[PDB]
């Protein structure tokens, strides 16, 4: 068990998560800012573009925790232009990639909003890691308006 890694290398496993789901081009027009904290009370924000790897520090690896996520998307081009994700789904593969790396614990309520800015509506989705949605599922946002995550 060498799971252990750096901003660059985590920050990674919780951008390829999002690759899987339809949430993301994988473009250098996207920048998503992790924030998680280790054993110790420090948390760490890492923000990085969706073309290429991410490595630009020397962090350490004391991981042990999350904290909340700042998205961020350009003005996207025809390949992803119409791209929406059916709320629920756009939670789903997400979660169902990260303990694969072990970057949730099996209880975390991890809420996603949306932030719609065409017809005047905004939502959030909200589950557990392994149940599936009491709040949010059944409905369908945007990807391009989709930039505010948290977890409890």
């Amino acid at each position: 068990g060498e799971e252990k890694m750096t901003n660059g290398q985590l920050w990674k496993k919780v951008k390829d998560s999002l690759i899987d789901s339809n949430i993301i081009s994988g473009n250098e027009n996207e920048e998503i800012t992790v924030t998680y904290v280790n054993k110790t009370g420090y948390s760490s924000s890492v923000s990085a573009y969706g073309n290429n790897n991410d490595d630009f520090s020397s962090t350490p690896s004391n991981f042990s925790k999350l904290k909340e996520i700042d998205l961020k998307k350009d003005n996207v081009p025809s390949d992803d232009f119409n791209t929406t994700v059916s709320g629920e789904d756009s939670w789903k593969t997400l979660t169902s990639k990260l303990k694969e790396k072990g970057l949730v614990t099996d209880g975390q309520t991890v809420t996603i909003h949306c932030n719609d800015k065409s017809d005047n509506t905004k939502s959030s989705v909200s589950g557990k890691v392994g149940a599936d949605l009491t709040s949010g599922n059944g409905t369908t946002f945007k990807k391009r308006f989709i930039d505010k995550i948290t977890i409890d």
